[PDB]
């Protein structure tokens, strides 16, 4: 009569909290979906057991078109989980599962974990300051997505930075790269020339984080662009004016100029 | 001979990540500070009892005036533990304190944990939709501070939403309620008169995210205002424009107004 959506965390597989494992270890059946995200830093056999129980694992049209069928039904008599890379319900498709769950006369409650979403806060920059996030996905064909160029422009404009979470082709394992994302902004930049992300543009790139050992490294897009920052996931910030303190962090801890001490703040 | 800031979470001592849990069984010294938040589902005797070490918790003079004076000098000879509510990066000035380590030579790692800044997705509302976040200050002596209006008037003006934290007076054992930032936001709205918070303004409250059963409650400020939230911490958002997955979820789940389906595009 209880469904469970349990979060993983950020990158391997102690990323889970305690509550979410201990839970997940007592329910009957354990699903997840590894759509919306992936757990670069493990695999599912190590999640499977760490939990100590066979994950069945569903793709996003079992889940987008037959959750009801697949995982609620067993939830009626059973105890279920349904695991998810990150935190539940920050991917915006996660919460319309809760009304699916009601629906079916199955309770759900929710387990927390970390989020990318809250995570970056290892970068220095202030989360208050973090206005309106947004996702910059792999051209594809004549599908060419750059609205996120404008959430930049936006957020910039009133002194906030910017998460920009990156594709990620969760099927073929396939991760964008904060380099790969500057290319497709300065290709935006040339097609819009509102002057919002160019060679002299700050930007913060954070790589793993979860991990022990992230690469934490901050600059310019002329500097940064061709710079390995190590296996994914990646996500790029574009960060507004900087108070003195995330200059310094930036510099001290992300390896950033002492350039952007005088120029970004 | 390193120094880590671990996480603890939403609520109680099991929203620690199992990542957390393990690197802090094997500190030599473990400190702590409980003034940024409250988690409301444990007890100092709890944290201690699970990951097995006694805890020297820190006000918050002993931290931003001696942090380097206190833990910094033992983490430079053993490996030392700083434990947080919630993430210690967010809503927090924890991060400054990784330059005092590394002008001390003392290396140091983060553990993320869940925040109430990612939380906030059990709201319903998409967390790409949060723009800058903003507190709620208690009034004191003769001085009503009113910048966090301008966040919400900001953020509704383009559409997103206004994750509001609410105060905390840790030593005295003050936690802001929803009803307490409501009552202030309608006095500012008086004064300002700018039409950005009245009794027909829709909010939405999250109390206690982290326990299983948190309060989710959404509708109108002339509604909610005099509600029993339950025991703190509790947060108050002020939602932009929304998507109607959004409303239908608040509706479903957060006990909205039917009548909030109805957007008006
Ligand atoms: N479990 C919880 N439920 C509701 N609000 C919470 C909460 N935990 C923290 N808050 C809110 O956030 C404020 C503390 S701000 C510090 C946040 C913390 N670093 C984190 O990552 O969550 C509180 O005064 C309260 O308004």
């Amino acid at each position: 009569m209880v469904l469970y959506f349990i979060g993983l965390g950020l990158y391997d597989e102690r990323d889970i909290t305690v509550k979410g494992l201990e839970i997940a270890k007592k329910c009957d059946y354990v699903f997840a979906e590894f759509y919306t995200s992936l757990m670069a830093g493990t695999t599912l056999g190590r999640i499977q057991k760490l939990i100590g129980k066979e994950i069945r694992v569903l793709s996003r049209e079992d889940v987008e078109l037959n959750f009801e069928n697949i995982v609620l039904p067993l939830a009626k008599e059973n105890d279920v989980a349904f695991l998810t890379p990150g935190d539940p319900l920050v991917a915006t498709t996660h919460a319309e599962l809760r009304i699916r769950a009601k629906r079916a006369g199955v309770e759900s409650y929710v387990i927390h974990a970390p989020s990318i979403y809250s995570a970056v806060g290892i970068t220095g920059l202030h989360i208050y300051k973090f206005g309106k996030s947004a996702t910059v996905a792999y051209p594809e064909g004549n599908w060419f997505p750059r609205s996120y160029y404008d959430v930049i422009k936006e957020n910039a404009e009133r002194g906030l930075h910017t998460l920009l979470f990156l594709d990620i082709k969760a099927e073929k394992r396939m991760y964008m790269t904060a380099n790969e994302a500057m290319e497709l902004l300065l290709k935006v930049e040339d097609m819009k020339k509102g002057g919002v992300f160019t060679d002299d543009t700050l930007v913060v790139v954070l790589a793993r984080a979860g991990s022990l050992n992230p690469t934490i490294r901050a600059g310019y897009v002329k500097d940064l662009i061709r710079e390995d920052f190590g296996d994914p996931p990646h996500i790029l910030i574009v960060p507004g004016k900087l108070h003195i303190v995330e200059a310094e962090y930036l510099v001290e801890i992300a390896g950033a100029p002492r350039e952007i001490l005088r120029v970004n703040v």
